[PDB]
């Protein structure tokens, strides 16, 4: 077998071989309005965000859904315009989001009114449309909310009660402004704009890093949905809203992106085992007159403190109201993130805050001791709690009752929906009497727990995926992993006697789907590994017989593929029995015009770490095109999800608990042998590999525990020291520092720099120098070990970027080095002379 | 002529040949001591700074000086120990001050008492010899002043006036101390050690960051020399001190040496165009009763801004006191440094510090209007300042006249000695009378400037070099460049009927000179190319027939040579008629084992900036071993001092003013091809260039400039952009930002980053990642615009070093890499082989 060397090619010539094979977000955020016309020829509006073409930004469109079709020809929605023609705190956000595109990032509508409301950049602005008022045939004028604030308004909601009334946030405050009177109201004065943040560390209705970054939660208030009538003939708005407060949180600091200033900005990062930020929770009770002017705001605090209303939790995952907002509803996390609590919180729980000792008793006094937080649902485990966005609450039947729809791993190992009702029973703990609660004395007996999905795959509960439920047919439509863990397709089921589950979407396809709020049409992302991406609606129907069984019928087109791009050739996906007892997937580029007789360079793609699966039935020709040009130049490449990957349950997920960095390289270097066993034109001789941040701190671990089949490594924006990385991940798979010495040591590469290679151009460490996430001290004390251990190294440094690449130029610059440095250092025929 | 290819060795290999060829700080600081011991052997005493040997601390030694020697024998001294066995401000001060070595870095002495003062570590410490009380047969125990100042006590200073008081600064404030008594007192209330250095920016007695960096001055506060008498038997001492505002001081953010913080330190960091600290005078006035108690402390201000009675003034170069201790003196600099004062301040200037209007005006009034600055001297220049440590006054004589010695460029263009003879008059400018003085109101009339030294060379007056006035014989000792530019030697001159300067060291070494007080003796640490340093004792001698002449003879040795190293070829001494009219000088390292018919990669050393000359007749086989280890490998060594470098007078150092870094290289090239025009053996198609700081900045101009010359540049800590530096250095050279926009853009390399070349393997950089004086934003806003350019880099930082580098571990891994990159991009046959 002879050793095929690549083209040599000059840095200018592949910088041009890079610009030529150089040379647009689908739908989303879609929405249903019934017309209600019955002499008109359409059924339903669709709203959805969306760029207009290649290179724009993104804003709201509507398309008619009509009453029937020409089922012999394909209907093309025509897309009508729906509007006419950074701060930190956002770019922040972004980076949080992992947004990379501009304009309308999301929107609220109130249905009652027609009102929508949605950010587009400084500005919120609102319009109406399907409302009481009816539907535009043309583009509206986007309305600006005025305002004497001086900073960015960030996070507007409508009230649900009342859409002539908005919140927003503001320098870490709650603020409320009326759209019709433009009364304009600031409800929270936690936070001074002046101070700098080592002074005033509190905020209010703001979500923290920790929770932007690890458990995508964005939002840190939330409207009561109705409103409390006064016999004034007034009423109460709500917002139930996170207080902060990160004094003791450590500061760190991060380069500014203005190079030129030489100065480095302030940061609150709750790094592993260190506090994170002192939470509680807070109500907004604003009163309103007749006709919508502010009478008085009255801020209220917890009766007793949220330490002992609320023993162990750490975290507030997720909050918000029950449907007729007689409670305010949150899921609650420990320290360890091993148990889960779904607790209801009364608005008689809250206090007006009282400075006066004397009138702070009375108001002690004048709440009953029967008002208590209810744990309606609590759950553990040994792995760890995956927080996801599913839960729904039916109407109020019973009076002591409630009835709502969860999704659990804890019982099973795959994540399943179970209809649960709870008993929500007066507590035997008084604080009257004046002593501590017990352990489960805000514990609900469980009435009824029914399990709606059950078997070896999951539903999808988070990006996007969540339940759209039935409450007419009893129906609840999910998406999950039941045909394959390389496919997500839309299923339905019922929640009163469930038993077969139907699959709504067409197998060879990935699918990502909305259902319309009246469960009878849904819209459909799909792609496979040869077609990029496509959006279809579906109309639902029953049959006649069965109001129980749904069908599907394609509808018409959204968005049309472009087709198989001229100049891609898709990846094979392949799979192994692994000694570890699981089937692991992988996906195989073959060199471009194999020669027979010839071993070709081989270069690995890994990621590696939790909440992410490369191998799958989804088209791989745009965010991984340049692994097809690694092909195109007679690279073999592979990519392979170990175990820790995800839509494999809980068990699979949790092989790495305590261990991250030992088992990974395992499965990829079993992944590679299976492969190079079935394939002689892969040279294991001339093995690469490459990552970005979990990816790059594997690619360094494959360096460094196995340079018997690795001859180089680059890795991007990699984890060295896991101390360094935040709480929320951190301790979520590996636990407290004391309580994992050895795993935290051999989980971090920087401590074990006498490890790697006394041989150079075999690492390369890439790093965007403004890195609030993995922190460029990552790097730096990586390279100080290495160099106190006479190591060699390689090193680029992005300094304008933080995690991702986001500056073209930076990313022309990343694909040229690397690909120049693996022609260099492994595929070329120098490559091989320079050797020794 | 074959190409020479250097041995292809492993990472591994160069790393041992490195170890195997790497396997003491001279005594300095002397002081003669007379014994006045008519029956005894020895004349003097002198105490002197040395390591006892290879690795160990800096401490206090003294040595006998025989009233006759053996002339048939050499005497060696015996060095008697005279004592028996970081913080942050400590670590910036060695950085200023480039001290390398541990332990007592100077030391303070009271002659009338024989009381030496100096700090070790974290202590001061005083111990007595030499003085009433007689000399010592054995080690002295230092006895700690005690106290209780919880920081770090820096700067301490013996009172001329009293030995038993001294004055330290501690949290930038200044503090005195009586060693008899333990009294401790607090003098100035400047600073708050426990406020934010954004909140608190001012400081007493302390000189600030560019006046450490960029003039060499690292004390604040001079003691008066002598105690006014008072009527109540005690006297008042007396403190001239600087007082520092760095509000309006531009704040920079450098990375803290502790990586796992990822925090940065705050620098008050005065940057090229923008302001530097407000400055003025203060004077504390301590009245001490008959047994040595502090009475009272009275903290006085001048009689009107510094601003008013210093127009144009930006620095206090230097300042102290009158022999007598009737003035003050103080050399100032205006902003663009191209005028230079000496002004003498009465203490009569000063008032007491008042809150109350009515007292501050009585206090104003009760100061005569005679009363004035006096500057005595005045000099501009269209070059620069160079400022220096040479000012000596003689005895009053007359009663409106001062006599003294100053060094000037100014009037020849190289630095000579004057004697001027100053008319302290009266004023016109009477303050009583309302308006501000006139712009010569308090100059003072020249009686007499007499050139005591003249012609196309130079006295030295930095880096320890000053005069020795014998006012007895009325002569004064100097070092110069009289004989060579490529040595330093001893002169003496007369400065009454100046005329024929005697040469005191021996051609064929330069020399280092300390001349005793008593004018009888001199210290030389001496060297050349082949011979390390060797330390001598030569005893001056006067003819019978002429007191003016001197002789010298040869006393003892102090410190012997090691002698010529055995692995080490010294390199040879060139010179070449350049085009610009003048003789450059340069260094030649041939190969070792020089084969015929074979030419040999070449490596260019460069520094090339101002204030710095490379190429004399100095021993090079210590700090430029490794360019011997370069010549051993098979690369030619060669090192320019282009027009700007020192020692070579003020035309030749004004010939980059306003464009540094547009002429350097021409001049290297130059003698590049002098040299290969010369040796057939010096291959011009491989030519690398190395350098630090400046050396780093010109080795990028070179590849920018002249890619057709070097093929590889190798740049450390290098200047990118020039507004990114300070003021005191940037300004002199480069004059203010606005006046020089085409300068400051030609001169940033930075600012031409598409002219760098588009291929790899030609620009390495390398960086101290905490370094303070060049921060390493040059670097990162270099690789910002390589990147936006498409262009390539290698980097290498080092995360523990600041400008130099200290730790072992940076200095071998460094050594290691650059041989390497050499090795592999310049010097072996794959390097050949890769070019395409
Ligand atoms: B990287 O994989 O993007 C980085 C290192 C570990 C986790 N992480 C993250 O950016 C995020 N915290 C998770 C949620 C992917
Ligand atoms: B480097 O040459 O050490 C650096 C860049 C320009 C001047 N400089 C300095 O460190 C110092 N400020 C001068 C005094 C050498
Ligand atoms: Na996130
Ligand atoms: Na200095």
């Amino acid at each position: 077998l002879e050793p095929f060397y690549v083209e040599r090619y000059s840095w200018s010539q592949l910088k041009k071989l890079l610009a030529d094979t150089r040379k647009a977000k689908a739908p989303h955020d879609f929405m249903f309005v019934k017309r209600n016309d019955p002499d008109g020829p359409h059924s339903d509006r669709i709203y959805y965000l969306a760029m207009s073409g290649e290179n724009r930004e993104n804003t709201l469109f509507y398309s008619e859904i009509p009453k029937t079709i020409n089922r012999a020809a394909v209907l093309m929605l025509s897309w009508k315009p729906l509007l006419d023609l950074y701060s930190r705190e956002e770019e922040l956000l972004r980076e949080r989001k992992r947004i990379g595109t501009v304009g309308i990032a999301s929107y609220d509508y109130h249905q009652g009114s027609g009102t929508f409301l949605f950010q587009a950049g400084s500005g919120i602005y609102h319009v109406k449309d399907g409302g009481p008022q009816g539907f535009t045939q043309q583009p509206l004028r986007p309305n600006l909310v005025e305002t004497s604030c001086p900073n960015i308004r960030m996070d507007p909601k409508l009230c649900p009660a009342d859409p002539d009334w908005i919140a927003f946030i503001h320098s870490n405050d709650i603020w409320i402004s009326n759209i019709v009177t433009r009364e304009e109201r600031r409800l929270t004065y936690v936070h001074n704009e002046l101070a700098n943040m080592e002074e005033d560390a509190r905020s209010a209705g703001v979500a923290t890093f920790v929770l932007q970054e690890e458990f995508d939660r964005y939002s840190g208030y939330w409207w009561c949905p109705k409103a409390e009538t006064t016999p004034s003939g007034g009423k109460i708005l709500r917002i139930l809203y996170e207080e902060n407060d990160e004094s003791e949180v450590e500061i760190i600091h991060v380069t500014s992106p203005m190079l030129e200033t030489r100065r480095a900005d302030s940061f609150r990062y709750p790094k592993t085992g260190t506090a994170n930020p002192k939470v509680t929770f807070k109500m907004s009770e604003i009163m309103i007159d007749a006709e919508g002017r502010i009478i008085d705001v009255i801020d209220k605090e917890l009766i007793q403190p949220f330490e002992i209303l609320f023993e162990g939790v750490e975290y507030i995952a997720r909050a918000g109201w029950t449907p007729e907002g007689k409670y305010a509803w949150s899921i609650l996390l420990d320290r360890s993130q091993t148990r889960l609590q779904i607790v209801l919180i009364s608005p008689e729980l809250f206090i007006p805050v009282e400075d006066d000792v004397m009138e702070r008793q009375r108001l002690i006094e004048s709440v009953p001791d029967s008002v208590t937080p209810l744990i309606i649902y609590e759950e553990t485990t040994d792995i760890w709690i995956n927080i996801h966005d599913i839960f729904h609450v039916f109407p109020q039947s019973h009076e002591e009752e409630i009835e709502f729809i969860f999704a659990s791993e804890c019982k099973t190992g795959f994540r399943h929906l179970y209809k649960i009702t709870s008993i929500l029973k007066e507590s035997k703990y008084k604080r009257s009497s004046g002593g501590l609660p017990a352990p489960s004395d805000f514990k609900c007996p469980i009435k009824e727990e029914i399990a709606i999905t059950s078997g070896e795959w999951e539903v999808l509960g988070r990006h996007g995926s969540n339940i759209q439920v039935d409450e007419v047919r009893r129906l609840v439509y999910f998406e999950g992993t039941k045909d394959s863990p390389l496919e997500h397709h839309l299923y339905v089921v019922s929640y009163v006697n469930p038993g077969e589950v139907t699959r709504l979407t067409d197998r060879g396809y990935s699918h990502s789907c909305c259902i319309s709020q009246h469960c009878d049409f849904f819209i459909s992302k799909y792609s496979n590994q040869k077609n990029p991406h496509c959006v279809s609606l579906y109309k639902l129907s029953s049959p006649e017989d069965d109001p129980t069984c749904k069908t599907k019928e394609f509808w018409a087109t959204i968005l049309d593929s472009a087709g198989p791009l001229p100049d891609y050739t898709p990846p094979e996906i392949f799979s192994f029995e692994s000694t570890t007892g699981f089937t692991l997937y992988g996906m195989l580029y073959k060199p471009h015009d194999l020669q027979p007789g010839k071993k070709y360079p081989t270069v690995l793609f890994i990621y590696g770490g939790p909440q992410v699966q490369l191998v799958n039935n989804r088209f791989k020709g745009v965010k991984y095109f340049r692994l097809n040009t690694l092909a195109s130049l007679g690279y073999v490449v592979v990519v392979i999800d170990n175990r820790g990957s995800c839509h494999r349950g809980l068990k699979f997920e949790g092989a790495f608990k305590y261990k991250m960095g030992q088992i990974e390289i395992d499965d990829q270097v079993e992944g590679l042998q299976y492969l190079a066993s079935r394939y002689d034109f892969i040279d294991l001789d001339r093995v690469g590999i490459h990552g970005w941040s979990y990816g790059g701190y594997l690619s360094l671990m494959a360096l460094m525990q196995r340079s018997d089949i690795f001859r180089v490594a680059i890795a991007g924006a990699p984890v060295t020291l896991w101390i360094f990385y935040d709480t929320g991940y951190t301790e979520r798979y590996m636990g407290h520092p004391d309580q994992n010495e050895q795993g935290y040591y051999l989980g971090s590469v920087a401590m074990q720099a006498e490890k790697f290679p006394s041989e150079p151009n075999r690492l390369l460490l890439l790093h965007g120098f403004l890195d609030e996430n993995v922190h460029f001290a990552h790097t730096s004390i990586l390279l100080s070990f290495l160099v106190r251990a006479g190591k060699p190294y390689d090193l680029q440094i992005y300094p304008q970027e933080r995690h991702s690449i986001r500056v073209p130029e930076s990313g022309e610059h990343y694909e040229l080095h690397l690909l120049h440095y693996l022609q260099e250092n492994l595929g070329s025929r120098i490559a091989a002379l320079k050797v020794i």
